């Protein structure tokens, strides 16, 4: 189960974060303990949208999702996801009880720290923190590392995705925002 009420960044700039571009997960911290992951976040016809990509570089398990985000407060969202192929074709429809929360704890032009809590079926899932960068496999800079510290988290405990053989379809993620 999830246990954290993540606090959103003071002065979070939603237009900057939800600008339609891609964010790569570079490091993650599972509170209830290996995929590569990335997302696009943007607006489509006035709605906040995210497209997600997960890839397991060992098993090859791959899946995409599209979500409309509902606002709880600035920088804190609830998202109902639908599983899609890379083209946006629906594989699993939206269903009540299948959702994640998403909190942006820190963001700037190139980096972010987020918290997410996934609810899926009758699985018992836990909190996940992720460091994001606009550039694939970029080493975490001083600003986001300081934000990790300021959140009372130990960055050395995070797991890096940067050494995995992952490729990302940026074009697909961006186009999924409209789906
Ligand atoms: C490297 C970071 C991440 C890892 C290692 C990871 C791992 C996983 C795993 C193993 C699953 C399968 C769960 C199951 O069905 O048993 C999953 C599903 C999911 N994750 Fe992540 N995840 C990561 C990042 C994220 C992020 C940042 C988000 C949201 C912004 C997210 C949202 C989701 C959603 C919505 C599903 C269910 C998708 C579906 O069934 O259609 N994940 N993740």
């Amino acid at each position: 189960a999830c246990t954290k009420n993540a606090i959103a960044q003071t002065g979070f700039n939603k237009d900057k974060y939800f600008n339609g571009d891609v964010w790569y997960v570079t490091d993650y911290l599972d509170l209830e303990p290996r995929y590569c992951a990335a997302l696009a976040a943007g607006t489509a016809s006035g709605k906040l949208k995210e497209a997600l990509y997960h890839y397991d570089p060992k098993t090859q398990d791959t899946f995409y999702d599209v979500s409309e985000l509902q606002v709880e407060s600035l920088g804190k969202y609830t998202a109902n996801f639908k599983k899609v192929d890379k083209n946006g074709n629906v594989k699993v429809a939206v269903t009540a009880g299948n959702y994640y929360t998403f909190t942006v704890m820190y963001a700037d032009d190139s980096s972010a720290l987020i918290h997410t809590c996934l609810h899926k079926g009758n699985k018992d899932l836990g909190d996940l923190y992720a460091v994001l960068n606009r550039n694939k496999d970029a080493a975490a800079g001083d600003k986001v590392k300081s934000a990790v510290s300021a959140a009372t988290l130990e960055f050395s405990k995070f797991i890096s995705t940067k050494e995995n053989n992952c490729a990302y379809d940026n074009d697909s993620l961006k186009s999924l925002l409209t789906k």
